[PDB]
């Protein structure tokens, strides 16, 4: 629905998995977020449901070394962390 409007830096974290685009829905935001974690492979194999992501952007911008997929407000309040209000 409504649009927003990713940081510098994750800016350039989704423009890196094929995003060409400034502003973007939250839906959007999520879809390329889960196209970096699939690409870059930062889900443990075994137990997909966990991101590790501390020597990764990813870990930097969220500021946890790793989270779970099931942590749908935490997830939420990492992302907010990177978009300008
Ligand atoms: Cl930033
Ligand atoms: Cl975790």
């Amino acid at each position: 629905e409504t649009l927003v409007r990713p940081k510098p830096l994750l800016l350039k974290l989704l423009k890196s998995v094929g995003a060409q685009k400034d502003t973007y829905t939250m839906k959007e935001v999520l879809f390329y977020l889960g196209q970096y974690i699939m690409t870059k492979r930062l889900y443990d194999e075994k137990q997909q449901h966990i991101v590790y992501c501390s020597n990764d952007l990813l870990g930097d911008l969220f500021g946890v070394p790793s989270f779970s997929v099931k942590e749908h407000r935490k997830i939420y309040t990492m992302i907010y962390r990177n978009l300008v209000v």
